[PDB]
DNA sequence: ATGGGACTTTTTGA
DNA sequence: TTCAAAAAGTCCCA
């Protein structure tokens, strides 16, 4: 319900929206914690406040009302009119009331804090800053009538399986003061997913960003599986709108290596370089100089994208695996006719070039036309999930019938010669499939296109997908998901641009040793090295990098 | 107990 | 009718 950020982030975040703040010139500072929780970031933002205040007593003083402007009256003066949040959850409000209390009854000190919806509160006036951590609840975790609700008032930036924090950017956004200033840690996904290209377009048209810091599959909270950034965005009168981007390069680094995180940013565990903000397109490409000329250099050279050339499709999607997946030692599988059966491989089987020997069987209960001529198949394997089977969305609906699969595709589809690589890895793992192999979703798959087979072959895509040059290429703007994780969907595998030109043959050669290396039963794997060392110098000759 | 590594389902909107 | 996206991942062990 309630997720603590580090102290270091939390410090660093307050003092990157109030660390030049003009208190002589404004002494009525609103800063906005809009999920504020128990008051991880309030707290700080008062004692920073009370400093500021403290420090400027005497000129205030001067300056404004002397008998108002007292050290004496710092303290009521943060709370009525400097300090404001928001959280649903009421017993986080009265504990953040207590605390905001305790940091010092005369008479009714009214503090501006929130029980409500921010994202359905009517907010009365603009806010200079604003910090804090927005919640995050993706598609599946989030109640439909809500879901509804965010379709129809947050469609800018909510839209398909976006995530709730997008509709927090969105309000951050809209109640923040001209001039004013935001800083907030989120999950790092939006910056490159295809569902936040809407909240992408939406920052960069409405703020100008000043700072983002990627920690990419670092644990920034323990015990949480997420990936985290900070973004810190204004709304001030700038020309040069270039933005500071600092990405970590150690990714097992301890985030208290050091007493400050701008500490951290500032060393050799991470990069610093600047984007043009006028230079995003729908996706933001941040990427160091070099990266980005060796990025520009392969789009360049390569005429030809995957989806030019090739067809791709998710794998099967049962709905219950353990209902219709058997090892194929099973011994139910007697009770099975071999025409139902089909091949069945997991992520960890696909290697580079090749695809382990299968353990597991599907039975493509779709093919299975009723009840009474195969019952005993139904009664002794798929009935035991019957209950779970009969929840599937389709089975209520009745499209589809309860021992179903749920997305069964097309057989043929499967059943050829193709590509498949899985959907999460570390690194380029495309291998070719000659055993006509089913898969669930953590596996994709593609073939050529007919009239592209004179052009390209498999062994020849499989040589320069698996290259480092390739490996390099694609994470370049692949979506960092956790500690050496990346996606490989489609929305991006197929984005992938390749190339055809003198190398060709011997890149295809190549491939071709090193498939017939890894099919042999005494594997001398130190060969399929060298090759692979010799193909990636070919392919770096062919793209001039 | 916590931190780190191998591995990855099906619900869901469109 | 039927596609593909989505980690406040999930789980195990030292
Ligand atoms: N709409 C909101 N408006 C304002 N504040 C808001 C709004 N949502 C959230 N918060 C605040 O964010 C603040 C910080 S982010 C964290 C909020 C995530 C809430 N979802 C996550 C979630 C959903 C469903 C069930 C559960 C759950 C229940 C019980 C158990 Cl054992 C385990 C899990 C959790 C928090 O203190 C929140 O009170
Ligand atoms: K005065
Ligand atoms: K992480």
């Amino acid at each position: 319900g309630i997720y603590y950020t580090p102290k270091i982030i939390v410090d660093y975040i307050v003092k990157k929206t109030l660390k030049n703040h003009d208190i002589i010139k404004n002494p009525y500072p609103r800063i906005l914690d809009i999920s504020c929780g128990c008051g991880n970031f309030l707290l700080e933002v008062y004692d920073i406040l009370y400093d500021l205040f403290e420090e400027n007593i005497y000129e205030l003083k001067k300056k404004y009302d002397e008998n108002y402007w007292t050290v004496d009256n710092i303290h009521r003066h943060i709370l009525n009119y400097c300090i404001y949040g928001a959280d649903i959850d009421e017993k986080a409000i009265s504990i953040l009331k207590d605390s905001l209390t305790n940091k010092k009854d005369e008479s009714d000190i009214k503090i501006n804090l929130f029980c409500c919806d921010s994202l359905k509160k009517k907010w009365r006036y603009k806010f200079d800053y604003i910090v804090g951590n927005p919640p995050y609840i993706g598609h599946k975790k989030l109640e439909k009538k809500y879901k509804k609700f965010l379709l129809e008032k947050y469609s800018e930036v909510y839209k398909d399986k976006a995530d709730l924090y997008f509709c927090f950017y969105k309000k951050i956004i809209d109640i923040l003061k001209q001039g004013g200033i935001g800083s907030v840690i989120t999950p790092r996904y939006f910056l490159e997913s295809l569902s936040g290209k809407d909240l992408r377009e939406y920052i960069k048209s409405n703020v100008n960003v000043q700072e983002i810091v990627d920690f990419l599959g670092a644990n920034i909270f323990k015990n949480i599986g997420v990936s985290s950034c900070i973004l810190t965005f204004d709304k001030k009168k700038t020309k040069e709108t270039y933005i500071d981007v600092f990405k970590i390069k150690n990714e097992d680094i301890c985030i208290n290596k050091f007493e400050t995180l701008e500490e951290l940013l500032k060393s050799s565990k991470f990069e610093h370089f600047n984007i043009n903000q006028r230079l995003l397109s729908d996706e933001w490409i941040l990427v160091n100089k070099d990266d980005e000329t060796f990025y520009n250099k392969i789009q360049e050279k390569c005429k030809y994208s995957l989806e030019d050339i090739a067809i791709s499709f998710q794998g099967i999607i049962t709905g219950c695996d353990k209902a219709f997946i058997l090892s194929k030692d099973d011994v139910k599988l007697n009770l099975v006719d071999d025409k139902f059966l089909k091949c069945w491989i997991k992520s960890k089987n696909i290697n580079k070039y090749i695809v382990d020997k299968s353990e597991y069987r599907l039975i493509y209960s779709n093919d299975i036309d009723n009840e009474n001529t195969n019952k005993r198949i139904l009664d002794e394997i798929i009935g035991l999930y019957k209950t779970k089977l009969e929840n599937r969305r389709e089975c209520k609906s009745g499209i589809r019938k309860w021992y179903e699969l749920q997305w069964g595709r097309e057989k043929l589809f499967f059943e050829r010669k193709k590509i498949m690589y899985p959907y999460k890895s570390n690194e380029n793992r495309f291998a070719i499939d000659y055993d006509n192999n089913f898969s669930s979703a953590d596996v994709y798959s593609f073939f050529i296109k007919e009239e592209y087979l004179d052009k390209f072959s498999y062994e020849y895509l499989v040589g320069i997908l698996n290259s480092s040059v390739y490996d390099k290429y694609f994470k370049i703007t692949a979506k960092k998901m956790s500690k050496n994780i990346y996606d490989y969907y489609p929305n991006k595998v197929m984005k992938i641009r390749i190339f055809r030109d003198n190398n060709y043959e011997e890149i295809e050669n190549l491939s071709k040793q090193i498939i017939s290396i890894l099919l042999n039963k005494s594997i001398d794997k130190g060969k399929v090295e060298k090759l692979q060392i010799k193909m990636d110098n070919l392919i770096m000759d062919s793209l001039g990098i």
